[PDB]
């Protein structure tokens, strides 16, 4: 097409002095790996882009992002990338089939890019704990996650942040919710108590 190939060559590169990485494994996810990493792992945004990112953390990225943003860039085979993706897709309403199948495509071009994905699965969205429909997706995804990526390394963070009844821990999130640049929906972020739970979730599945 006109505009095949124009996009900032700068994407291409990531490096662990200024974009997300844990433990030396970069980050891909959404305004909530990037929040996490902004205020635990000392990362910086990128400076040209209008939608807020660093690294594989983008605002906005849902799965299909995710396939198109490791399409432009290159990293050494065998790679581990620690992985969240999937919030953004199931705020903006997409159907969980599609979800699902993207996933499986997202998961099957890592391998083709002899990338290894880690994975997480989805916290709990905090402003929507009274949206059951939304609710199921999250159950249902996330055990899609877990059977889907059955040879990989599965993290399950959503039980860190609901209490012994399946219901969310508000003492986790902040109070209000905020606008993100890469989507319209409204992000109740990870407090610090809850940023450092999902942290030691993270770290501690990764040890050994």
């Amino acid at each position: 097409g006109h505009t095949s190939g124009t996009y900032n060559d700068s994407l291409l590169t990531i490096n662990s002095d200024y974009d997300a990485y844990l433990l030396d494994f970069p980050l891909m996810g959404d305004d909530f790996m990037l929040y996490l990493a902004r205020m635990e792992l000392k990362c910086r945004f990128r400076r040209h882009e209008r939608v807020l990112q660093s690294g594989l953390c983008v605002s906005g990225l849902t799965i299909n992002g995710a396939r198109n943003r490791l399409k432009r860039v290159q990293l050494p085979e065998g790679t581990q990338i620690i992985v969240n993706i999937g919030s953004v897709d199931i705020m903006r309403g997409k159907p969980l089939v599609q979800i699902e199948h993207d996933f499986r495509l997202l998961i099957k071009e890592m391998h083709n890019m002899r990338l290894v994905p880690i994975l997480t699965n989805l916290a709990p969205l905090g402003n929507y704990c009274h949206d059951k429909v939304l609710c199921d997706k999250i159950y249902r995804f996330n055990k899609f996650i877990r059977s889907e990526c059955c040879h990989l390394k599965v993290i399950d963070i959503h039980s860190c942040l609901i209490n012994e009844r399946g219901v969310v821990r508000f003492d986790c999130f902040q109070a209000s919710p905020r606008q993100v640049t890469g989507s319209k929906e409204p992000y109740l972020f990870w407090n610090k108590i809850g940023r450092q739970r999902v942290l030691q979730v993270i770290e501690t599945s990764l040890e050994y």
